[PDB]
């Protein structure tokens, strides 16, 4: 109905197409940022074997377990756990709860990942939990903000602007400085090149950080993960909607649709949902060893 409520529908219909194109059944799946756990039941189509969320905010890992509590328990095992995924190495979180199955199939980061990019060494320790949690053939798959859409955005800025800011009715972002534009127009680093984020009813104007695609995927690559598939969410929807028509519930359809009946976004949450973010999505290729590690 409103703006921001299409751009909800639309955010989670891209967590569908994006769940169930790459997980398979039977696989264990790690929801790395699962916030309250709202993908939880996304996964039950997909008919995964156990789905581990982890979160930093203790908050939001307790509201988990309480709507889990008041679901039946659906054929998968869950496991909730409050921690810190890209701070800190996974082995501290995940120790209290044997009942994990590492290595697992899937790894997701929906609308949090940019949050590891505050400094190299919590982007490392993001991507090697990641890399090291998964089997050999398992994929990572996850939503952030697009960096190229940003990059066209931010070009657009005289050097005089401070603090560089756009948005439209249902979101709003304002970079910390100007040193892109003072750079000629290039991040003075990969890591910790913060705007504040508002999205309405979602992003009360928090700090995140820049995910420069070419960073995370070289990262990626140096802890043994290939990129299989880096889309806008437009052009994400686009190549998955053929698919997703008929399994779409008519209410879920309804709130897909465009007056020139096609399916996907207009107005301003066009630019807020299908132009700022992008999914992607790697294989794990081979193991990653630490370099010097191997001692006699
Ligand atoms: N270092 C960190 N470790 C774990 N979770 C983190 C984190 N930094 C931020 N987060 C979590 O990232 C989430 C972003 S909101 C997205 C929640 C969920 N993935 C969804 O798509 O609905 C929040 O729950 C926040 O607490």
């Amino acid at each position: 109905s409103s703006p921001i409520i299409k751009l909800r529908n639309f955010n989670n219909a891209i967590k569908y197409m994006l769940i169930d194109k790459y997980t398979k059944p039977g696989d264990v799946v790690l929801e790395l940022g699962c916030g309250k756990g709202g993908d939880l039941r996304k996964y039950g189509a997909a008919g995964i074997s156990q789905f581990i969320g982890i979160d930093i905010s203790n908050a939001s890992i307790q509201e988990a377990h309480k709507r889990y509590r008041s679901m039946r328990n659906l054929d998968y095992q869950v496991v909730l756990i409050t921690g810190d995924c890209f701070g800190e190495s996974l082995g501290v979180a995940v120790e209290p709860f044997p009942d994990c199955r590492f290595p697992c199939d899937i790894v997701s980061t929906q609308f949090c990942l940019h949050y590891a990019f505050e400094t190299e060494e919590k982007a490392r320790r993001a991507l090697l939990n990641v890399a090291k949690s998964l089997k050999i053939g398992g994929h990572f798959f996850g939503t952030i903000p697009d960096s190229e859409f940003i990059r066209y955005k931010l070009n657009k800025f005289p050097k005089e602007v401070e603090k560089p800011s756009w948005g439209n009715s249902i979101y709003k972002v304002t970079f910390e400085n100007n040193s892109y534009q003072k750079n000629d127009y290039e991040f003075t680093s990969p890591y910790g090149q913060m705007y504040t984020y508002w999205l309405e009813d979602a992003i009360d104007n928090v700090p995140e950080y820049v995910v420069p695609f070419e960073t995370l995927r070289s990262l990626a690559d140096e802890y043994g993960l290939e990129l299989v598939s880096q889309m806008p969410f437009n052009k994400f929807f686009v190549q998955e909607i053929p698919k997703w028509i008929e399994r779409f519930s008519p209410k879920m359809r309804e709130g897909l649709q465009r007056s020139d009946g096609r399916y996907g976004v207009e107005g301003d949450e066009k630019e807020a949902a299908s132009y700022f973010y992008t999914m992607f999505a790697f294989r794990k290729v081979k193991q990653y060893i630490e370099p010097e590690s191997v001692k006699p």
